[PDB]
């Protein structure tokens, strides 16, 4: 797909593979690029602005821990400007085996809730046009980390919940892929808590092997969304970009 | 290993699948068998109880919903009493995907939360005996009914963190396998809303394809338990029992 005069809302832009991603995003001559995000950074909008001025760049305060129905709120105000979105990407990630409602309230259910609210303006069976869901998922579901075991539970289901996007486009109108990154140098993964403190050094000796930086990442990123392949799971991992078979041990049959 | 004499909590004992499962647990001569269930069934407690007399069976009511310091709070007691607990095995679930935050809660952040509570009474590193975790997942934790995208993703979670459980044994002690049965005749599966009604007719649909019965399935439960094999996934369906194995996508090297 050619990003060109499309509208793109990013969900956690700002963040160390996010604002990578971004700034590949932007040169692609964008019409507006919704950022939505927890905290404020001004310096990174001014940053992002100054790349490609003719791209629209506006920043909205999200927390994804919030209901529905105030991502539906926010996400109205959003539709009644630019009018269609072409892309949601859905990016927010925090890494503490401490916090482990947390972890799940952000790493999952807030994905699949604002999945829920943008339906709502996609849907082809209320007349929307369908869309575009890219969701930022890690190699970890796939295969957990596991001292920090839920953190990694918490992305095998947001693999999982991309993958059964995928499969009903056909009825909503909305395809879906997932990014999965693997181990890139970003403030997420420089000191982090395992879960029940199993590993107290897991942060360092998970940079003691191989990573890709996040420019590497924010790359390939952008890759994948042009490619747009509906049900990709894309592997982003050591500087490569690569789409994995899921193995099928079960078939539900419908 | 041999179930005579053993301790075993089991929560969400007297569901479809749970009340089959314990009528065969019960005719292996436990000591203590302990049901945490959100709701009393006298029914249920006293067929249990009319099949093996010698079986100390006792109900304690539990939702797993409730925080990590309830959840030890009514351990601790049953601890006390009993002094050692050989056997964990977490069942709840609920199928409604018109109740995301509700799904995720009771499938997996519950689930999380009561293993979180009793490794505190088992943790090697607190002196304590270690112990034994059999989690109800599913087999649309491997490969979802997309028309149930968030109960699936939820079971993808559960799989996912009972495989990391497994990983940390060599620390904690504790040793654990998910059971993942197929489609079985329950109340689970009689009627069941799909994500924003994609699929009404969900339920007839998938029950037009073969099933097992929860007798079946629940023999087989009582063999994989008996087979303990730490990090086992359990493939219960269709009346057969099986071991899969996890594809390896990606290896974090720790
Ligand atoms: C460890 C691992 O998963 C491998 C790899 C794959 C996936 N991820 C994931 O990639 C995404 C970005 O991670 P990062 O490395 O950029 O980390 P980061 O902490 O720099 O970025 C976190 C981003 O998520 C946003 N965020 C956090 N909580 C939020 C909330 N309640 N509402 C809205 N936004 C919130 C932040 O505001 C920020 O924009 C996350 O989803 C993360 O889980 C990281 C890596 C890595 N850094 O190596
Ligand atoms: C549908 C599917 O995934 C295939 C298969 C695999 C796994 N499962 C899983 O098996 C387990 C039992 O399912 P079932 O079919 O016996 O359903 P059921 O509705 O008869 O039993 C649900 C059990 O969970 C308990 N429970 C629910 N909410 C609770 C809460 N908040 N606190 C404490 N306990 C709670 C109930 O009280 C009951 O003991 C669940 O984890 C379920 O998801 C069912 C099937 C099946 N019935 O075909």
């Amino acid at each position: 797909m050619d990003l060109t005069n499309k509208n793109v809302i990013f969900v956690a832009a700002l963040g160390g593979i996010g604002l990578d991603t971004s700034r590949e995003l932007v040169k692609r001559n964008l019409k507006n690029f919704v950022i939505l995000d927890r905290v404020e950074n001004p310096t990174a909008l001014a940053e992002l602005k100054a790349i490609n001025p003719k791209v629209n760049i506006t920043f909205h305060t999200y927390d994804v821990t919030v209901p529905v129905a105030e991502s539906k709120k926010l996400l109205k105000k959003i539709f009644d400007q630019l009018k269609t979105v072409d892309i949601l990407i859905n990016g927010a990630g925090i890494l503490d085996d401490h916090q482990i409602e947390r972890t799940i309230a952000i790493n999952f259910t807030g994905l699949v809730n604002t999945t829920t609210a943008i339906l709502d303006f996609w849907d082809k069976r209320k007349g929307g046009p369908g869309g575009i869901i890219a969701n930022i998922c890690s190699v970890t579901g796939f295969n957990a980390i596991h001292q920090v075991p839920v953190y990694s539970a918490s992305k095998a289901a947001v693999v999982s919940f991309t993958n059964s996007l995928a499969k009903l486009a056909p009825i909503t109108g909305v395809t879906a892929y997932s990014i999965n990154p693997g181990i890139t140098r970003t403030p997420l993964v420089h000191t982090f808590n395992s879960w029940l403190d199993v590993e107290p050094r897991v942060a360092e000796l998970l940079l003691s092997h191989p990573t890709q930086t996040s420019e590497q990442c924010g790359q390939n990123f952008v890759k994948a969304i042009e490619a747009n392949k509906n049900g990709a799971i894309w592997k982003l991992d050591l500087g490569t970009l690569e789409a994995i078979e899921w193995t099928k041990h079960w078939d539900s049959h419908i």
